[PDB]
């Protein structure tokens, strides 16, 4: 059996592929001359999936879509005080105003537009780093979420370099109040050549998913970026990747995205998807027209939305089984506050220790245990009570696959209360993932 | 034992507590002169429980807490082609600009600001709606999702209704591009009396939680609002509920929230939490001080973000085993487009049917596939490669439901055309579907 997904984006493909609206980016040759009968997508998922259609597999200069990426670079090498200084999290559009570095924050509004994004690259490796350890740190960590070595297109870098005032008199703006201690030169040919790093829509997409899985390369399940970073990224990608889009992309479309000039489009939904799209002709925001309209299809076709609680929850617990006096507990899943916070309840439902007459209607409910927390989603821990002396309770962490700090810190917690209630608590941990 | 989460929260009460900076709404007695000295917080979470310290149970007026209930009452009352022609989902703050509403759609910004939020009133209904038909609709969207009768704070009303020349102001001006079609002065008294609404820091956080579970109260389990309408509402919420706080809201918090003048703040978390906090006492931009820094500090210690990817994932597959000819394979979790997709590569990876080259890194991972799905999130999809790695075809796979707590018509559909196509293959499924759940 052949997976349906890709046969939906092949699908997708065909249909959204049947016109071809806007133009392509016309203030260089190398693009504007570019084929505009092109569209591909690829869904890189945290399965270590990769499923595509289309041109998924032709090069093109990501453009903007590489701000996200330099951005966690920055966060990476300087810590994030030293980026924060230099660039703002106000969400804006492009059009430049000298207020918000003369007054306001006294810095680029963000990370996504270019002033940001100049101040991003000057950010890099470190204080006093050189042009050529910037690119390579630039190219660098695109290369590493990617999971191949990426090249820069120099004929597509020197064309954009010839038609630079814009940024270069950016650049010189930021130098002026601080933010830039280089060149204006220096900052915006690292910039430019930053824009024209040759990758594909499976590559975007495979790059989107390691921001969208927290930090971690869903084909190595190798942490890449701290989560705390991959956060960050993605915010500042929800608040302003779309900022010029018709209508309001979070309410509508829902998933952080960002777009380059060149026709791609850079997707990433937490804990689901990484997103690469490819179409060459531009509307007039100046995003790819179809890049964007697959998107929206996405999100409608799949009911994708950051919006959407789809989370572990009680479903950390697999099950709870009891034998005379000894309770099994079985936790699983990738527990973090929601998952551990489920645990504690199965815990305290074992009696090893709101008014019902306001609410009677959540009397009966509760009274339906199973039923409630199948609408509820609340896994199996409504065992625990249906287990509930009790005067051994062994905790299995083998079906867990991660867990967070603070779940350990709050199961450790529970493991010590339940103790502290004359209960024998034997942790069966393989893998050792709770200390 | 006594659960964690409600001690934290006491310490957490005592800690904050130790000091009350800012001052009370000074716009109307009532308000100034409130005893400043409380200070409570709840949570509400999916699985029906709520974890509670402090003055958690003290009434207060939810002023714009009520914003985000009347616009899902004027989704669900007169569907979103219809709201959103008078209601924007442009970001903003509460100063008025008479430009926005230049615009050709002729619309506030959006619902959480008060020119919004007056234009949210004027829909509750329908087109031939009465003032005390509309105030009766507020009253009770805010009371089926606390889940109890709510009652209005009428000192309150009175007192506010006093002071209300900007609220007036911003209704005659949308009068004046068609956006209310009753008095400046019908709108601003329901509206005000929509915020004179009384509730507890624990009314809040079962309120957030329906909005949070996208639309299911963690209670009854009962549907109280289109999932739709929900995820707009804490879409809004999320780009101007906090648009004045000091930082970036979404990026240093990522706790969808909205303040209220009496001190009450509103919090919702997509698929983990309601948030209830209330501390009289505002700072300078408006906002409840403590109830703020109480949400900065739920979001750091417990590392709560609406960024986070904790999905179910590949956990959608609770395990594949074999038995010779036949496959068991039981799903479980709450099924979307997420779970779904893991469990169509179950499906797909029993074999009934990138360049390794280029990443020798993936292909050494995806050797040692148990470690690659601990390390990722897969759960037990894994098992099904496992199963099919030598020795006879599958002839039957026993599909079973049984520990799916529920699905979305998207994993409905994804997972009924994988079945189909397992079945071309001529293998024999049979769902074992005890609550029928995969139907429609």
């Amino acid at each position: 059996m052949r997976h349906p997904i890709p046969d939906y984006l092949a699908s997708l493909v065909t249909e959204l592929g049947a016109v071809n609206p806007g133009e392509t980016a016309q203030y260089i040759p190398v693009l504007a001359e570019a084929d505009p009968d092109r569209f591909g997508i690829a869904l890189a998922t945290p399965t270590g999936r990769l499923h595509c259609a289309g041109d998924a597999d032709v090069e093109f200069t990501i453009q903007s879509a590489s701000k996200p990426f330099t951005y966690a670079a920055a966060l990476v090498d300087r810590g994030f005080a030293a980026v924060d200084r230099q660039v703002g999290l106000n969400p804006s559009g492009e059009a430049f105003n000298e207020l918000s570095l003369e007054a306001e924050s006294h810095r680029p509004d963000n990370a996504m537009i270019n002033a940001g994004a100049l101040a991003v690259h000057q950010l890099l490796v470190g204080p006093e780093a050189s042009r050529k350890e910037r690119l390579d740190r630039a190219v660098e960590i695109m290369s590493l979420l990617a999971g191949r070595r990426l090249s820069v297109d120099w004929e597509t870098y020197e064309s954009e370099m010839a038609v630079s005032d814009r940024n270069l008199s950016l650049a010189h703006m930021l130098r002026s109040y601080g933010v830039l201690q280089d060149s204006a030169e220096e900052i915006v040919a690292g910039y430019v050549a930053q824009c024209a790093v040759l990758v594909t829509v499976k590559d975007l997409a495979v790059m989107g998913a390691c921001l969208a899985t927290g930090g971690i390369h869903p084909m190595t399940g190798e942490r890449m970026l701290p989560s705390i970073v991959a956060r960050r990224v993605v915010s500042v990608m929800t608040s302003s990747g779309m900022y010029d889009a018709a209508g309001q992309w979070l309410a509508d479309v829902g998933i952080p995205a960002k777009s380059g000039v060149a026709g791609g489009v850079l997707g990433a939904l937490p804990g689901r998807v990484g997103i690469g799209v490819f179409s060459p002709r531009l509307d007039e925001v100046g995003n790819s027209a179809r890049g964007v309209l697959a998107c929206r299809r996405l999100s409608e076709d799949f009911r994708l939305h950051l919006m959407d609680g789809d989370s572990l929850g009680g479903t950390a617990v697999r099950f709870v089984e009891r034998e005379g006096d000894r309770v099994f507990l079985h936790l699983q899943g990738v527990i973090r506050f929601g998952g551990a916070e489920a645990v504690l309840d199965a815990l305290t439902d074992l009696r090893t220790g709101w008014d019902a007459a306001v609410y009677p209607r959540w009397q009966e409910a509760a009274a339906d245990r199973a039923a409630l927390s199948a609408a509820t989603g609340g896994g199996a821990v409504h065992e625990a009570a249906a287990a509930a002396p009790i005067r051994t309770v062994v905790l299995n962490l083998a079906r867990v696959d991660r867990i967070d700090d603070v779940g350990r810190r709050l199961i450790a917690e529970g493991v010590r209360r339940l103790q502290a209630d004359g209960v024998r608590v034997e942790v069966e941990d393989p893998e050792r993932i709770l200390p």
